[PDB]
């Protein structure tokens, strides 16, 4: 395919609201300012699907945000970009839809494309300071799907405000960000993050939701501790894994209970050094004969700050423990108001295996098709 592309442009990209009016954002031109936190799904057609941030006026976490979606039909040469998901606009300066979190999954025989975003209106500050609730009313947890390819995007009425609040312990939740999976079974499975209530000694912990229809989900009883929260699991065997970011290691924890005890998991728990405040990181399996390995990506950030310098793409051998740096594909000091993100798709399409990444660049979001690194990193089990 394309060897390295720009998905979207920071300060180079317009967008239009649900009535056909342009978004007037504070890039030049009135062009969307900044893009973060990339999530990628490919279909079984070979298409990829790309969600981002699209925040409009600054890199801030707390301000105006839509998540925007690119498609591409050529390989990640060319883009088609709309917004998937508007937010409420209650609030000009606030309201947003973020961080997103992708399935690309067959539900009862049609392939379908999940996305996940937190919603927030009025909240001026972290999501992580409302402990007061439960659940916090200005959040809101939504799932879009698309059944046409990733062409159009349609709300699911789902329950899990119901379960969060019947829960009673949880202020808010959010997917692990990336890309969640679909389970030999066939269940349906967003890793996610949570703020616990004030009374919980526990600030944040990790766990997963499921479903098998993507319209009905379902909490596990236990939680995983929750570092840095944010964080991907992998089917291995008759156990799920998490990988989660924490400032200095990373974190991985295996259950072999379905989500009701979690326990270290050797050989990928404190592999991986991405230091000061920890980064948001993709982990996937690749199959590699009868056997399984584990791609990660993550920053290697050398400056020991919010830079994030060097995204790579690490190999974890599943077995014996062993991880291998593959490849530093944004060899980049990255921009402190934003950076590190990425986010892996691995696909074997009858006898066509890709593995693309998606990662942010400046404020841009950048694709490369890492598919030549594959006979290395199958090699590592
Ligand atoms: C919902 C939300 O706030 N998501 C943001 C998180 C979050 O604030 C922290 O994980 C603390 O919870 O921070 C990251 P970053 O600043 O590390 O790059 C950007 C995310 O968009
Ligand atoms: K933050």
């Amino acid at each position: 395919t394309v060897e390295k592309s720009v998905v979207f442009k920071a300060e180079g990209e317009h967008f239009t609201d649900q009535k056909g009016n342009t978004i007037v954002g504070s890039g030049s031109g009135g062009t969307t300012k900044y893009f973060r936190i990339p999530a990628m799904c490919t279909t079984s057609k070979g298409t990829i699907v790309v969600f981002a941030d699209a925040r409009h006026n600054t890199a801030s976490d707390q301000s105006f945000i839509d998540t925007a979606a690119a498609r591409s039909t050529d390989g990640g040469k060319t883009w088609n970009k709309k917004i998937a998901i508007y937010n409420d606009r209650v609030n000009s300066k606030l309201s947003r839809v973020m961080d997103p979190t992708c399935i690309v999954a067959n539900i009862q025989g049609r392939e379908t494309i999940l996305v996940m975003v937190g919603k927030w209106n009025n909240n001026d500050k972290t999501w992580g300071a409302y402990r007061d609730k439960a659940p916090d009313t200005d959040w809101d947890l939504v799932l879009y799907k698309s059944t046409d390819d990733g062409v159009t995007f349609s709300k699911v009425e789902t329950n899990i405000h119901d379960i969060v609040t019947k829960n009673g312990t949880i202020s808010a939740m959010l997917g692990g960000v990336g890309s969640g999976l679909q389970l030999n079974d066939g269940k349906l499975v967003f890793p996610v993050q949570m703020v616990r209530t004030k009374n919980i000694t526990t600030v944040l912990n990790t766990s997963f939701i499921y479903s098998t229809d993507g319209i009905t989900w379902s909490l596990p009883s236990g939680y995983c501790e929750g570092f840095g929260s944010e964080n991907n699991i992998i089917e291995f065997n008759a156990s799920l894994v998490n990988n989660i970011r924490n400032s200095g290691l990373r974190r991985s924890f295996e259950t072999k209970d379905f989500g009701k005890t979690w326990t270290e998991f050797p050989p990928m728990d404190k592999k991986v050094d991405n230091r000061n405040h920890g980064v948001q990181g993709s982990t996937i399996t690749i199959p590699s004969g009868n056997k399984l390995v584990a791609a990660h990506s993550s920053a290697q950030n050398k400056n020991n700050d919010y830079t994030r310098s060097d995204i790579s793409l690490y190999a974890h051998n599943l077995y014996s423990g062993e991880v291998k740096l593959i490849d530093d594909f944004y060899p980049k000091v990255g921009n402190a108001s934003g950076a590190g993100y990425s986010c892996l798709s691995y696909r074997k399409n009858v006898d066509k295996e890709t593995l693309y990444v998606v990662y942010e660049a400046n404020g841009s979001i950048e694709f490369q098709d890492l598919s030549r690194h594959l006979p290395v990193i199958k090699s590592y089990n």
